[PDB]
């Protein structure tokens, strides 16, 4: 009975520690490492501050309120504590919504993934988020717009040891819609469009960039030949200066061995053009290529890139089955090759692409697309943690007391606890992971 309290207290204490530790770590990492100082991470910092205030100002007293089964901190702080609670939750979803809109314009810009905002504009947006959140949180609570007019509530308001958030229905609807549901619906809609755009970026360039890899500096391939970009051969000569000469002649300037990503893309589009012409000249590959759709043509070109026309022309049975749109059977034969034995991962993705005729095998391979998934996980987690709580707010406007007080409280704490998840989710990023282990003396 009472020993349970200590055990429950230690648990809630660890919850507080977890929230504060992790979010302090996030703030520190972004503030300290110049690498992490991006527009997105400024919003993340704003998001981390809301969670940090939750862990310091909100959760500790909510915990004590439950364990003591009454309020000990007085009416002033009860009203203040309540305001902070609503503020941090509001600012969090508003920030998440800003991230979604920011990421949409970033991914649709010709200046792709660059935020249209500068660092200074971002701070203004952030500051305006906290002003609006405070305007929608503190005002109604400090002006007493939220309060109900029935006696049970009136008693709780007046008595100093009662801190129950009794609200009138108009507030319950309006506040929950404006603070939560409006930025939630926008966030979900906009960031679903972000994923659509991200998926739409997948093409043969990204495919070969994932499968072969893009190298900005001159390197020797497996055969010892000088190569650059996505496996673009410069020369078979052992002279490095001969490669540099061919590179300059191809790119159109003094490169000294180094080219940009966009220039590698330029060379790649030429190599693709060359590959297709060669395919159409090959009597064994032409009928297959002619029959295939655009996506599977990219798959065939991918193979030609890796093995050359001759190596690909040797897949006589597979080519026949591909030509007849017998995908699974083509997949069975292709999986039984030296190709699949040497580069299974790459072969797995190309063969799967032959099977589906989509880019699904190349989802979330790019570092930038992985980063988008991380943000999507942040948003989804926040949604899942808070949605049940806010559904019950509306349900009780329809019919009050349908759901127990203890369940409603538990749904609140699922919301509270969410403030400790984001730091763990950021470990998906190689940059934060590197940042953290530096900060943690590793
Ligand atoms: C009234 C009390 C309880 C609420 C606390 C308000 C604090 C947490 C709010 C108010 C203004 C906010 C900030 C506004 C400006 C930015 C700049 C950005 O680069 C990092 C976050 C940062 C610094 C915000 C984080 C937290 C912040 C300081
Ligand atoms: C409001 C009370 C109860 C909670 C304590 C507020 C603390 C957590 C808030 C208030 C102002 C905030 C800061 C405001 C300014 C920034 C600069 C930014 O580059 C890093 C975070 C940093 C340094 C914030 C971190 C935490 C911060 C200090
Ligand atoms: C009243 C309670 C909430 C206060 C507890 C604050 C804890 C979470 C604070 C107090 C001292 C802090 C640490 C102090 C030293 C560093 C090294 C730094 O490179 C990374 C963060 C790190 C590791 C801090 C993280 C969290 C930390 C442990
Ligand atoms: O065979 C056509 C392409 O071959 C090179 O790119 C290959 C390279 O030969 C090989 O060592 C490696 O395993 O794969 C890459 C591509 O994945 C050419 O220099 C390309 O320009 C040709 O199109
Ligand atoms: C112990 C209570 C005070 N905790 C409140 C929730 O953590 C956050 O609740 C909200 C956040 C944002 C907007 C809100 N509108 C509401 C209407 C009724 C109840 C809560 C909220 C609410
Ligand atoms: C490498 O960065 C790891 C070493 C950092 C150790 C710093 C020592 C922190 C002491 C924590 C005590 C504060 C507790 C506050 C409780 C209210």
């Amino acid at each position: 009975d009472e020993v349970w309290v200590v055990g429950m207290g230690i648990v809630m204490s660890l919850i507080v520690l977890a929230i504060v530790f992790g979010n302090v770590l996030v703030i520190t990492a972004i503030a300290k490492f110049e690498r992490l100082q991006t527009v997105t991470n400024y919003f993340i910092t704003s998001l981390a501050c809301a969670d940090l205030v939750m862990g310091l100002a909100v959760v500790p007293f909510g915990a004590a309120h439950i364990l003591m089964k009454m309020w000990t901190f007085g009416n002033f702080w009860c009203e203040f504590w309540t305001s902070i609670d609503v503020l941090c939750v509001t600012a969090s979803i508003e920030t998440l919504c800003v991230i979604a809109v920011d990421r949409y314009f970033a991914i649709t810009s010709p200046f792709k993934y660059q935020s249209l905002l500068t660092k200074n504009k971002a701070r203004v947006i952030i500051l305006m988020v906290w002003i609006v959140s405070g305007l929608t949180s503190f005002l109604p609570i400090q002006m007493h717009w939220y309060r109900a007019t029935h006696q049970e509530a009136i008693n709780c308001y007046a008595e100093e040891t009662c801190c129950d958030f009794f609200t009138n229905q108009a507030y319950a609807i309006a506040s929950s819609i404006v603070s939560f549901y409006v930025p939630l619906v926008i966030m979900v809609f906009v960031y679903s469009r972000v994923f659509q755009e991200a998926k739409r970026q997948l093409n043969i360039f990204e495919m070969l960039r994932i499968d072969e890899g893009l190298r900005l500096k001159i390197y020797k391939d497996t055969e010892g030949y000088y190569t650059i970009g996505i496996g673009h051969l410069l020369t078979k000569s052992p002279s490095l200066n001969a490669a540099k000469s061919e590179l300059d002649k191809a790119i159109g300037r003094n490169t000294n061995g180094v080219i940009t990503k966009d220039e590698a893309e330029k060379l790649f589009n030429q190599d693709v053009d060359a590959a297709v012409r060669g395919i159409l000249r090959n009597a064994k590959l032409k009928p297959v290529y002619d029959s295939l759709d655009a996506v599977r043509r990219a798959a065939l070109i991918n193979m030609v890139f890796q093995m050359g026309e001759t190596g690909v022309a040797g897949f006589t049975n597979s080519l026949r089955m591909l030509q007849q749109k017998r995908w699974d059977e083509a997949a069975v034969n292709l999986a039984k090759s030296r190709w699949y034995n040497q580069t299974p991962n790459r072969a797995k993705r190309v063969i799967t692409t032959f099977r589906t005729g989509t880019w699904d095998a190349y989802k979330f391979c790019l570092k930038e697309h992985k980063a988008l998934k991380t943000l999507g996980i942040i948003m989804g987690t926040f949604t899942l943690c808070w949605l049940p709580f806010f559904i019950v707010n509306i349900v009780h406007v329809i019919q009050d007391n349908l759901i127990r007080k203890e369940v409603y409280i538990l749904l609140n704490w699922i919301g509270y606890v969410n403030s400790g998840f984001n730091p763990l989710i950021y470990c998906r990023s190689p940059d934060f992971r590197i940042a953290f282990q530096e900060l943690l003396c590793l």
